[PDB]
């Protein structure tokens, strides 16, 4: 039993406002960060029920973030907004406890329609 904690990383100010407001309606604490590293820092003192991160900056495009997540977070449900290169890092993400790899489409319909089933498929 948790109080729904969803963490996202993409743009922030724009994606956040939409997600922080929409996700909160369902009954979960939604928060955003720079792209993924910040989360790796904040995550050090708190693990969210579900997490979302971009994939265009880290040495390994984006999946690199997963490589970091799985270093401090044994099994953290991390979802990505895109899968352009280094797909092998994505496969390794599922191995540690990553949800899936979704296309750039995020806003709310796509982002939420996925985050929900994510927790739904985990809460039994
Ligand atoms: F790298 Be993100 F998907 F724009």
């Amino acid at each position: 039993m948790q109080r729904g904690i969803v963490w996202v990383v993409d743009d922030d100010s724009s994606i956040r406002w939409v997600l922080e407001r929409a996700l909160a309606g369902a009954g979960l604490t939604c928060t955003t960060f720079e792209n993924g590293n910040e989360v790796l820092a904040a995550l050090a003192s708190k693990t969210p029920d579900v997490l979302l991160s971009d994939i265009r900056m880290p040495g390994m495009d984006g999946l690199a973030l997963l490589k970091q997540i799985k270093q401090r977070h044994p099994m953290l449900p991390v979802i990505i907004m895109t899968a352009h290169s280094d797909l092998d890092a994505a496969v390794s993400a599922y191995q540690q406890g990553a949800f899936d790899y979704l296309p750039k489409p995020f806003d709310i319909d796509e982002a939420v329609a996925l985050v929900e089933r994510a927790i739904s498929h985990y809460q039994e």
